[PDB]
This record gives C-alpha cells, structure tokens and sequence, in this order.
C-alpha cells in the first residue's frame, strides 16, 4: 500500500503545516500538524474542556463505530516551548491520503494549553518520530508510521513541504517526478528518539563552504532553523542592521534588508535555503523589524533542523531495519 496527501501552510509565513487525517467511521476529517520531532497522535474532542476549544475541528469518538476506549490508558506532552496537553486514549481506524491504519491510538485531549487554543487552524498532531517517544501509558502506543510499515510498498515516508504553498507527504513510495538530481542518504541515530543525523556543513551566500558537523534533528513540527551560535552569527553578520534581540527573543533583520541563502552539507551533497525563506517577517504589526528564521539552538540543548530547512529539500525518512535520512534539491 501507499498514501500520498497535500499539506498546507496555516498561514502566510509558513509558520506550520497542516494535513487531513480521516478519523473514524464515518470518517471524522481533522487537520493534523505532522511532526516528524514528536510521537503523539492526538486530536482535540468532543472531550476537551470547552473553554480551551477555540474554531478547532473535534473528534468525537462516540460518534464512530469503530472506536474503543484503550482501558486505563492516559497521555501527556510538554512540547520543547511551554505548550502541553493530555487526554485518555481510544483505537480507531485512521486514514491518511488513502492509506489505512486499523486499531490505531488516538490519543483525545481533555485539556490543552493555551497556545494551542490559540491555533484554530490546528485540530491535532500526528506524531512520525521513533515510537519509544510516545507518552501513553502504561503501554505505550505505536506511531502511524510505524503501524503502516509492515503494509507499506517500502518502509518509508517523504516530506516535500512548500514555501508559501502546498506540498506533499507520501507514505510508502518515492516519488521521482518531485524532486531533481539524486536522493543523499545519510545515517540517522534514533538513540534520543528522533530522526537525528550530523550535516558536513554550512555556507552563506556565496561564501565558502565550511566543513564542520553539525548534529540535529528533522523535524517538520518545528518552523525554524535551529543552529550553533557560531553559524548563526556568521549568518547574520552578512545582513547590514541584523542584531540578536533579546527582548524580542532572537536574530532581528531590517524589513528592508535582501537576506542572502543557507546552504547546508548532505554529505558530499549541498541543499540550498534561498534568502527568502529566512524572512517571518515583522516582530509585530506595522513594525519595520522582521524575524529571523535561522536562530541560535544554544538555548535548546539540540540543533534543529525546522521547516526553514526541510522545505528546500525533498526529504526522505527511511525506516528500513536501521533508518536512514534522504535528502535532494527540488
Ligand atoms: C515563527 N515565528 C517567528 C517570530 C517570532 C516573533 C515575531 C515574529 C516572528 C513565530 C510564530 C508565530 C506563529 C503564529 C502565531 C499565531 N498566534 C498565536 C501564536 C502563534 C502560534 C503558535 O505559536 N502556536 C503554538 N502552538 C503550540 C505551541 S506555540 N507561529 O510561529
């Protein structure tokens, strides 16, 4: 089997990404966040506190015939910013761009933090990290990934995100037509639970290439690209006005500044992030201050490779018996 679906950005930035997800029977159509750095599926419901519910599409599993409260099973995240949220825990058969997962957990919100009641557009995630991360207890839960596998013509799933437009994930196949030159592959450490791989290096601009490895994580949940202070100066330093800003929370540029690109080492290969990927814009309405989209990871503990990154390229997430990542130009 595969499955292949359209994800759009919730907004003018980029700022996420959101996929349908059939839920149920009949299908319940929730948008979901797909968060390659994370491995919770949950969803809002006829469950949550009212007041935390705020234009989210819910689930509601007593509307679904297939649903089956998993007895005695709770769930709760604390994401790396402030936000959390935590629920009980039914299976049900969740479909994603055709392709079927029987018995998979969906984990229901009881409660949600405030910045997630803030996102109306956002009625859940679908966690696609390793499955040891998953919070439900006391018997942890498998990813849709990682339920689908076995079924899946190859034991793998693409992230081909747009710059301010749609893009795809594909479950199952690689898509040739998607992206141009070859697929570098690169070897993946799921010791921490996620998709964590080291990059050969960076450039800005024109600039020489810098060889240095730089470990991280792909994740689609996150919307910036998360690097050593070192790179992240030196990228900044080539923007006249740009200044680190720690009222506002990170790297600041002039509105009126032309950012120059992000090049990344895949191995021997380069993907290439154009300078205007890098732009989210003003740090409030009206400003002439905008925000940067490479900031410093010293504060996080991980460097991150965000949708800023992932979007340049046509990512693979292999999940052969020893994963691996792929990545190509588009
Ligand atoms: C990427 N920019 C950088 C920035 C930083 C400062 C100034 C400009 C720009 C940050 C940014 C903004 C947004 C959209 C906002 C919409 N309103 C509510 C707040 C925002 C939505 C949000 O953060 N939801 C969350 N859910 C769970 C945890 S956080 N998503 O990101």
């Amino acid at each position: 089997s595969t499955g292949s679906a359209t994800t759009t950005p919730i907004d003018s930035l980029d700022d996420a990404y959101i996929t349908p997800v059939q839920i149920g029977t009949p299908a319940q159509t929730l948008n979901l966040d797909f968060d390659t750095g994370s491995s919770d599926l949950w969803v809002f419901s006829s469950e949550t506190t009212a007041s935390e519910v705020d234009g989210q599409t819910i689930y509601t599993p007593s509307k679904s015939t297939t649903a089956k409260l998993l007895s005695g099973a709770t769930w709760s995240i604390s994401y790396g910013d402030g936000s959390s949220s935590s629920g009980d825990v039914y299976t049900d058969t969740v479909s994603v761009g055709g392709l079927t997962v029987t018995g998979q957990a969906v984990e229901s919100a009881k409660k949600v933090s405030s910045s997630f009641t803030e996102d109306s557009t956002i009625d859940g995630l679908l966690g696609l990290a390793f499955s040891t991360l998953n919070t439900v207890s006391p018997t942890q839960q498998k990813t849709f990934f990682d339920n689908a596998k076995a079924s899946l013509d190859s034991p793998v799933f693409t992230a081909d995100l747009g710059y301010h437009a749609p893009g795809t994930y594909n479950f199952g196949f690689i898509d040739t037509t998607a992206y141009t030159g070859s697929i570098t592959y690169t070897a993946v450490s799921t010791k921490q639970g996620f998709w964590e791989w080291t990059s050969t290096g960076y450039a800005v601009g024109s600039g020489t290439f810098k060889s240095t490895s730089i470990d991280g994580i792909a994740d689609t949940g996150t919307t910036l690209l998360y690097l050593p202070a070192t790179v992240v100066s030196a990228y900044w330093a080539q923007v006249s006005g740009a200044k680190s800003s720690s009222s506002v929370g990170g790297y600041v540029f002039p509105c009126s500044a032309t950012l120059p690109s992000f090049t990344f080492g895949v191995g021997s290969a380069r993907i290439v992030i154009p300078g205007d990927y890098i732009d989210f814009g003003p740090i409030s309405t009206g400003s002439s201050s905008c925000f940067g989209g490479i900031q410093s990871s010293a504060g996080i503990g991980i460097n991150i490779f965000g949708d800023v990154a992932l979007k340049a390229a046509f990512v693979v997430f292999n999940g052969a018996t020893t994963p691996t990542l792929g990545f190509a130009s588009k």
